[PDB]
């Protein structure tokens, strides 16, 4: 038992719900959030820019420190880093971004960062500003990621599709 709630069910570990990441993250303080991040951990839009902006930029504080120590990560990888005020751990994983022309087929090997979590609370990667089909995200997430993942979809009318159309 876990404290996720008013979650649909769409297979044995997959959920969703309509909400806004940064608000179920301060109600639930899961042990991982996972951000859709860039290889450069540049939190400006989207879902980073609304989870560093809820750190009060603590988060792009400590990604600055991770990349001058690290160098970029690889679209299709991630990084742990903390969660700050919003969850235990944050686990940046990098989406490919179809307004970059990055290749779709990463978006597999993005989710299978997922697999290192026992449990999640993610968005759709590649979703939103980063360009992708979200029913296709839904697909490949579902067919990925065995581990429990709790998805957080921000636009009622896109959930609403998204679970109507689920197979
Ligand atoms: C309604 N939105 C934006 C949005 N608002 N909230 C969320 C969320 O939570 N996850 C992902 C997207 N998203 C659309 C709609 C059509 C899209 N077609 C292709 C790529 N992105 C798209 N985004």
């Amino acid at each position: 038992v876990n404290s996720f709630s008013g979650y649909l069910k769409l297979t044995d570990n997959v959920y969703i719900k309509n909400a806004d990441i940064v608000e179920e993250a301060k109600k639930v303080k899961p042990t991982v959030v996972v951000n859709a991040a860039n290889v450069y951990l540049k939190h400006g839009g989207g879902v980073a820019g609304a989870l560093n902006k809820a750190t009060n930029n603590a988060m792009q504080v400590e990604s600055d420190d991770y990349i001058a120590t690290n160098g970029p990560l690889k679209v299709g990888g991630s990084c742990v880093l903390s969660g700050h005020n919003l969850a235990k751990h944050c686990l940046h994983v990098v989406g490919p971004n179809v307004n970059k022309g990055e290749d779709i087929q990463l978006l597999k090997s993005a989710y299978e960062n997922f697999n290192q979590h026992e449990v999640l609370l993610a968005p759709l990667l590649s979703a939103g500003i980063f360009g992708a089909d979200p029913i296709h995200s839904l697909r490949v997430c579902v067919d990925t990621v065995r581990t429990n993942v709790y998805l957080a979809v921000f636009d009622k009318n896109l959930y609403d599709k998204l679970v109507s159309s689920f197979l």
